[PDB]
């Protein structure tokens, strides 16, 4: 059955990883579910983040399944960091009633698993990060277009990215993760890899 955690941490469940955050303001139950499954809820939430994926991202097929829900600001992406450089980034592919990162940074375009994004890179001064406190950018795709479930063909964000001078280190985690901030919603989510589909063909 279910495994329903409110706290921060990181784990591995259903052959899984797993990371799961929140500053504890508001309420979020974030409950791991068979296989690649997750859902989650929130309740005027302060911030949280977490997704099931790889403890070590990289150019991947990423495929996922499952609904997102919000009244306000929350958004679904694959999420991940590296180290040296130290990079935080977003493959959102929906949110809310706030696109973000609300046109902050704008780079370019990108087109990747029949959609259209906009690329992003913001800068974090002296926050909390993987590495501890630190100034690193974040970089972002974000859709044009809201989508609930696809392909996400990491390596065609990260070549977008490096043609903009967006460069990334050594991978650590990455997980299709649900975010909320100062927002209340539902998540169900389910990842697996997309490399043991059909060949395409039209």
């Amino acid at each position: 059955a279910q495994q329903c955690i409110t706290s921060s941490q990181t784990g591995n469940h259903g052959g899984y990883f797993y990371s799961f955050w929140t500053d504890g303001g508001g309420s979020v139950s974030f409950c791991l579910q068979n296989g690649g499954r997750y859902t989650s809820q929130w309740s005027n939430v302060g911030n949280w983040v977490g997704g099931k994926g790889w403890q070590t991202g990289g150019r991947r097929v990423v495929s996922y399944s499952g609904t997102f829900n919000t009244s306000g600001n929350s958004y679904l992406a694959l999420y991940g960091w590296t180290t040296n450089p130290l990079v935080e980034y977003y493959i959102v592919d929906s949110w809310g009633t706030w696109r973000p990162p609300g046109g902050e940074g704008y780079m370019g375009t990108v087109f990747s698993d029949g959609g259209w994004y906009d690329v992003y890179r913001t800068q974090r001064v002296n926050a909390p990060s993987i590495e501890g406190i630190r100034t690193f950018y974040q970089y972002w795709s974000v859709r044009q277009q809201k989508r609930v479930g696809g392909t996400i063909t990491t390596g065609n964000h990260f070549d977008a990215w490096a043609s903009y001078g967006m460069n990334l280190g050594t991978h650590n985690y990455m997980v299709m993760a649900t975010e909320g901030f100062q927002s209340s919603g539902s998540s169900d989510i389910t990842v697996s890899d997309g490399g043991s589909s059909s060949l395409e063909h039209h």
